[PDB]
């Protein structure tokens, strides 16, 4: 099943586009070519800060449990918030269907 995708880019424009149930937010901006400068560098492997999204917090509080290497990376991220994961780790649900991400 597909689902919609709201992406706040840090330049202020919102990129609309479709992912599938089960792939991670990387997976929908590397596979849809979304123009947002520098997202995914490390290629989903918790070794960059670079796909760092910031959630709504009825979205946020239903993902999966954050591990102690993704928050230690997270930690370090630009424009860190109390919504924020790192969206390489985040696989769509339908719960995310029309849901907005913002990349600070
Ligand atoms: S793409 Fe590097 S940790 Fe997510």
């Amino acid at each position: 099943d597909k689902i919609t995708v709201h992406f706040i880019n840090r330049d202020g424009e919102t990129l609309t586009t479709k992912g599938k149930i089960g792939d991670s937010l990387l997976d929908v901006v590397v596979q849809n070519n979304l123009d947002i400068d520098g997202f995914g560098a490390c290629e989903g492997t918790l070794a960059c800060s670079t796909c760092h999204l910031i959630f709504e917090q009825h979205i946020f509080e239903k993902l999966e449990a954050i591990t102690d290497e993704e928050n230690d990376m997270l930690d370090l991220a630009y424009g860190l918030t109390d919504r924020s994961r790192l969206g390489c780790q985040i696989c769509l649900t339908k719960a995310m269907d029309n849901m907005t991400v913002r990349v600070p």
